[PDB]
């Protein structure tokens, strides 16, 4: 065999989360491809939503500190929108891990900004990685993060990052339960360019995991209207929204309507830390313990660990509600669960054609979760097109000044503001008074107008949009400035 690193921390993580094993074939193929493999590896895992995938990157990461040939860490890649504190807190607390850690946690954002040379340090925060050329040495892994390429803000960018990736050689997993088609060619394209042992790894017909769940039957309904019009007492619940905004109106009155108030519960991005952390330990007790109802925006998806038996979701394209219906049956002898998806639902950040084909196949096609012939073909046709909007100069600009050593932040920024930015996107640091929160340049504008940012260091005293999109540009530069929240944090509802 020669993987007990991978058995590690199998062991080590079943002892924590308290489930008792089964063989997974894929994650052990995948683990001993990357371990042993010739080549550079580009494994693209295709594994259903609750495989068990993020084990992969456990046992690869307690696979740094004995052999390191290959890799001297684990760089693990969540969504953009993505919650990266219950990983963290199973990484400490199941394994015990600027300073060198053998598994680090960020966002498909902070990641990009990172391989362009820019300032991301307080999301960092010791901290763990500062660098591109620590990322350069480490085997990278996209938890479901690759989707990316559907944002248009940034496809352009996440692509170069893509490229030069792969130019350096750096080994690459990609974990997904919806694999496009469209996308295996771009990722299989930038592994040949560069020579990788490119493979795919998808579950084959004797999957000891899909059987498991074809037994389960969990209905997925339609519907319009107000999400608590769907709320059972007595079960486990949660709805799904695809705004922060929209989830604090429903807890607002959650609140008041659950019988138990103290089994409500808030998580969405725009929060600190600190909170997030106090909430996922609220909620792995609740899990065990009988039923709640827990209210969240996509924030959940790729990266926390729940499992649900009601749940009540917006619509939103195909990959977004996939990773939303794997948390209802997740674990074993969870067999009947109810999906209610919420067909009048504002689109949010989501684009309108997607939303809407994905709810169109669906309905002539009607899929059961967790195995993928059924949503395999919804998938492909959804999550296509992504040339259209790549600026390619531009990605050949980006991919040039992230070979240059001589190219910093200040040489990238000016790059891309020929081709205020791309910069729409760029997070910056609110502090709230000991912990942050990141949020976008725009609400930097409105917390401003109502008076609760103060920026000590800089002094164009925020108005204009591009006023904001200037305090991003010099975060990203490392310049000398502070965001600080003047009102006092909602501890239950996070920031405005
Ligand atoms: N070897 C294993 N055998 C049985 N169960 C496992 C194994 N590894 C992980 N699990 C289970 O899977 C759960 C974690 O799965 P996880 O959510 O990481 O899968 P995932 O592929 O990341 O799913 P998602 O796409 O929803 O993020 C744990 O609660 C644990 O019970
Ligand atoms: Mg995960």
């Amino acid at each position: 065999s020669h993987m007990r690193a991978f058995e590690d921390a199998l062991q080590k993580l079943a002892k924590a989360k308290g489930f008792k094993p089964e063989r997974r074939p894929l994650l052990e193929g995948a683990f001993h491809f990357i371990t042993s493999s010739e080549k550079p590896p580009f494994l693209i895992l295709q594994a259903p939503t609750g495989y068990g995938k993020t084990l992969l990157s456990y046992a690869l990461a307690v696979h740094s500190l004995y052999d390191a040939k290959l890799f001297d860490r684990i760089i693990h890649v969540l969504p953009m929108r993505s919650i990266i504190e219950d990983i963290q807190k199973t990484a400490e607390e199941a394994f015990g891990f600027l300073h060198l850690f053998p598994l680090n946690i960020t966002t498909a954002d902070t990641f990009t900004w990172d391989l362009l040379k820019l300032n991301t340090k307080r999301r960092h925060r010791g901290y763990d990685y500062l660098t591109q050329a620590s990322i350069l040495t480490s085997l990278v892994i996209f938890d479901e993060a690759h989707f990316l390429l559907e944002d248009k803000s940034m496809v352009t960018a996440f692509l170069s990052v893509i490229e030069f990736l792969t130019s350096q050689k750096v080994p690459i997993v990609i974990m997904t339960a919806t694999l496009s088609e469209a996308h295996k060619k771009i990722f299989k394209k930038y592994a040949n360019k560069n020579n990788y042992n490119f493979k795919v790894l998808d579950p084959e017909n004797d999957d000891p995991f899909i059987k498991r769940e074809l037994k389960k039957d969990i209905k997925i309904e339609f519907n319009r209207g107000d999400p608590l019009n769907f709320i059972e007492p007595g079960r486990r619940n949660a709805i799904i929204v695809n705004s922060v905004k929209r989830a604090v109106e429903i807890f607002d009155r959650a609140k008041n309507i659950w019988p138990e108030r103290d089994r409500v519960m808030l998580i969405h991005g725009r929060m600190t830390s600190s909170h997030k952390r106090d909430l996922i330990n609220c909620l792995r007790k609740w899990q065990k313990e009988g039923d709640f109802l827990l209210i969240g925006t996509q924030a959940v998806e790729a990266g926390i660990d729940f499992s649900v038996d009601l749940m009540i979701t917006d619509r939103a394209p195909i990959n977004s509600l996939i990773q939303r219906f794997g948390r209802v049956a997740r674990y074993k002898n969870e067999k009947e669960g109810e999906i209610i998806i919420l067909e009048d639902a504002p689109y949010g950040p989501y684009p309108e054609d997607k939303v809407e084909k994905t709810l169109d196949l669906m309905k002539r096609g009607q899929i059961l979760p967790r195995i993928p012939e059924t949503y395999q073909t919804i998938v492909t046709e959804v999550h296509r097109s992504i040339t259209k909007n790549v600026n390619r100069e531009l990605k050949g600009e980006l991919v040039r000044l992230m070979k240059d050593p001589s190219k910093r932040a200040p040489d990238v920024l000016s790059a891309v503001e020929s081709l205020i930015s791309i910069m729409r996107d760029f997070l910056i640091p609110l502090l709230v008074e000991d912990d942050m929160v990141l949020i976008t340049p725009r609400k930097l504008l409105e917390l401003y107008s109502k008076e609760l940012v103060e920026i000590k260091g800089f002094n164009k005293e925020i108005k204009s949009l591009e006023d904001a999109y200037k305090v991003a540009k010099s975060v990203a530069l490392g310049e000398n400035i502070e965001i600080i929240f003047i009102g006092n944090y909602d501890w239950e509802r996070g920031i405005p």
